[PDB]
């Protein structure tokens, strides 16, 4: 169970999100389960679903211990909902140990589940203040540097085309390029961090740094997309949409309503700024930055009909419940999720995106005389 051994133990589908192969109960059931840093359950598909290919079967676990309570989770688009548990659990390409977890086993939902995704299940990465039905509800991580002596840190290798890496108890040297910069986790509920500063093509979007993380920004290997709060959103499409003013899409293409497509090879990635996300570092008005590529927020939308072209989906997107470094953001970055120190380290990745003219970066440090807090 080396790191070697956890190299390219994670697997997706574009927009889907990336999952890692994981056993529950006793004599083992494999099931493919999401990694979700934005969630904090560990939360499987336990009856079947028509999106589902398997799911877990309680009476064939002998180690099964029924908790004798119903778990309710609604949302805007859909709900879920279960029954407590806990079981033996492991990660075949993870830390060679065998964990006893509580498990959400999911006997009923709407959409939550997505067909051909491919997974089975959720792994909630985030703290037991976002735990459901609450905070006594010890997530799996949290249970796992508790009963064995792996370190308390994870790291996440996000590829595009997908693919990349999860490694448990440490920091793989050979997933990275580059310098480590590291941002404090602002408050351990969601990896809660703090922006202080938006450039989109070198261009300062000069806003106070507060509107950046409205009501809070946080690091969300579960959500897709990078997702801004109303007046950043605004300010940005405004910037991208100046900078690419050579051509002119529709406005649901904006909103995330329609594609762009292109003849395939001829997508016009030049015409896309850069973003500049920088982010507050380890000292006081010390900052870094990471820069986000065409080639990350146009997600490509694979499908045979459109295959004479290239088709993309813009993925950034308006939020109400502030800013969301989703997986378009942490592809090409090796994401070190530093528990035990309370951080958050990005380095450019082994699978980073680039083209001839740019790169994508981790730049740092940045200073700030005139600054104040950027946290609400
Ligand atoms: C606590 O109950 C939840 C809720 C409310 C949301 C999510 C989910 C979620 C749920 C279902 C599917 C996805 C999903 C879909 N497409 C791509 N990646 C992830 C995410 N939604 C977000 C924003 C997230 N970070 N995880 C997971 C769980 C377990």
């Amino acid at each position: 169970g080396s790191f070697v051994e956890m190299v390219d133990n994670l697997r997706g589908k574009s927009g889907q999100g990336y999952y890692v192969e994981m056993t529950v109960g006793s004599p083992p059931q494999t099931l493919n389960i999401l990694v979700d840093t934005g969630s904090s359950n560990f939360a499987v598909g336990a009856a079947p679903h028509p999106f589902l290919h398997r799911y877990y079967q309680r009476q064939l676990s002998s180690t099964y211990r029924d908790l004798r309570k119903g778990v309710y989770v609604p949302y805007t688009q859909g709900k879920w909902e279960g029954e407590l548990g806990t079981d033996l659990v492991s990660i075949p390409h993870g830390p060679n140990v065998t964990v006893r977890a509580n498990i959400a086993a999911i006997t009923e939902s709407d959409k939550f589940f997505i067909n051909g995704s491919n997974w089975e299940g959720i792994l909630g990465l985030a703290y037991a203040e976002i735990a459901r039905p609450d905070d006594s509800l010890e997530p799996f991580f949290d249970s796992l540097v508790k009963q064995t002596h792996v370190p308390n840190l994870f790291s996440l290798q996000l590829c595009g085309a997908v693919g990349g890496s999860m490694i448990i108890g440490g920091i793989d040297h050979s997933l990275y390029t580059g310098s480590l910069w590291y941002t404090p986790i602002r408050r351990e509920w969601y990896y809660e961090v703090i922006i202080v500063r938006v450039e989109i093509n070198g261009q300062d979007l000069k806003m106070d740094c507060k509107e950046y993380n409205y009501d809070k920004s946080i690091v969300d290997s579960g959500t897709t997309n990078l997702r801004l709060p109303k007046k950043v959103f605004e300010a940005a499409v405004k910037s991208i949409k100046a900078a690419s003013s050579t051509e002119k899409f529709p406005d649901g293409f904006w909103l995330g309503e329609q594609l762009v497509c292109w003849q395939a090879g001829t997508t016009p990635w030049n015409i896309f700024p850069v973003i500049s996300l920088y982010l507050m570092g380890e000292v006081t008005n010390q900052s870094f930055r990471i820069t986000i590529l065409p080639q990350q927020y146009l997600r490509p939308v694979e499908d045979v009909a459109t295959s004479q072209d290239d088709c993309y989906k813009f993925a950034i997107s308006q939020s109400s419940t502030g800013t969301v470094m989703g997986a378009v953001i942490m592809e090409g970055f090796y994401v070190v999720f530093d528990r035990a120190r309370k951080r958050i380290g990005f380095a450019v990745s082994a699978c980073h995106v680039h083209d001839e003219f740019r790169t994508a970066a981790v730049e740092g440090p940045f200073v700030t005389l005139d600054m104040e807090d950027c946290g609400y």
